[PDB]
């Protein structure tokens, strides 16, 4: 049954299997909360805050969590509509400034000293090349905190070149659920913005002139942003050239 | 069986179900290529280039494609190891400069005029707020090309405010397969960089001084980048203020 829903290789009960549940009834008990999810296999770690009406539950696999979220979100429980969402990932880190010779496996080996790793991936572009950025997800939050603190306050190197890894807690974007219409607040500004439907503006119209100015601002930002990035690249290249010179004399025992 | 592997809601045979297969034998036929994937349900669209030894196949669901990729990549077929990867997404678009009142459903409705939509999502941050960016994936490449061309050369508005959508072909990053170690070229530079293992540099050492300079360059880029973004925000705010003034007189039939 439910073990067919695991992805190839997938480990069980990971941080990505954790659901948030809100708007629970006042008399909710832990066993009643578990029973809500009994259909979706054996429960993992469970927490409830009865007074504030919310809890967390880890399910076996990502697919089971998605099924549970889809079937239970916005359904009634004793007079209130439950709110079932994927929980935030507070044991995940973004890592940047990776040498292109850092792999998934090396990234995992390096950060495994701080604690058990659930996920360690080097992000690659649509040409298969390292972007210099990656993600490390720890099984526990203290381990992710230790890794962020040690790498921020000191110099953590993954390769011979002294290229320090830059670590920040992951600020994950959501491109699967997105912004559903029923989750958009239908305030006064909402109804104002929806008065006119999607449309093309004609040259010379009211809208067209302002919109072309808006395009121009965005193009100016793109140009200025690339200037910043190119200056960074040139500064990196100058530093790398200087380090290489010194490294060759260092290896000759002259430094 | 294989219909349990569909995600909740998921449509079948989408662009995200398309696999690339390389290093096929010289005598490959289309029916032999289909037979390689016979275990994974009914095949969708299939293409082969016999002379260059590669083909594409769409499978029913994303989960089936991942199973097929995991089981067939780097396996022998008549003397050569097959290369099975997820195909590139050339009918997908990135859309930016979205008003925060654009939902998944409005984005889909707007771009559905160019052709059938497989996916339309507004990307939200870890606070559930619109990032101003989204993804639109068309069932066909001509439709995605039409949408990119019309929105680039003209002014496409989704709301009353004349905020133009900025459309570019999607440059998708990969955070699932990542950069596996066996896909890293083990050239001379590779072995040089792996000589020293992951480690912390001590203050006053060779490595530490250069690495702190590297951190400083990255901090300077962060600061300069935020300056560019804040200048963009202020310019947007000034334009929005001017448009609002004019819109109120426009609605009074004075403009």
């Amino acid at each position: 049954n439910l073990s067919l829903l695991r992805r190839p290789g997938e480990k069980t009960y990971t941080q990505r299997c954790r659901l948030f549940v809100g708007n629970l009834p006042a008399d909710i008990t832990e066993d009643e909360f578990k029973r809500l999810f009994a259909k979706y296999g054996e429960p993992g770690e469970v927490f409830i805050n009865k007074g504030k009406g919310f809890g967390f539950i880890k399910l076996e696999s990502r697919a089971l969590a998605e099924i549970a979220k889809a079937e239970l979100d916005d359904t009634p429980m004793r007079g209130r509509q439950l709110r079932v969402r994927f929980a935030t990932h507070a044991a995940a880190l973004s890592v940047r400034n990776l040498s292109p010779y850092v792999s998934n496996e090396l990234l995992e080996e390096a950060f495994s000293q701080f604690g058990p790793i659930e996920r360690a991936v080097v992000i690659v572009d649509d040409r298969g090349r390292s972007t210099g950025k990656g993600i490390v997800e720890f099984a526990s939050k203290p381990a992710a905190r230790k890794a962020f603190e040690r790498c921020s306050e000191g110099v953590f190197l993954l390769t011979t070149t002294p290229r320090p890894v830059i670590v920040e807690p992951l600020e994950q974007l959501d491109d699967e659920e997105g912004l559903p219409e029923k989750l958009v607040i239908k305030n006064q500004q909402f109804h104002k913005e929806r008065e006119q439907p999607p449309r093309f503006a004609q040259p010379g119209s009211f809208e067209y002139e302002y919109a072309m100015r808006w395009k121009a601002l965005i193009e100016m930002e793109k140009q200025q942003r690339e200037q910043v990035e190119k200056n960074m690249k040139d500064a990196k290249d100058k530093l790398e050239s200087e380090m290489e010179d010194a490294y060759h004399e260092h290896q000759a025992n002259l430094l």
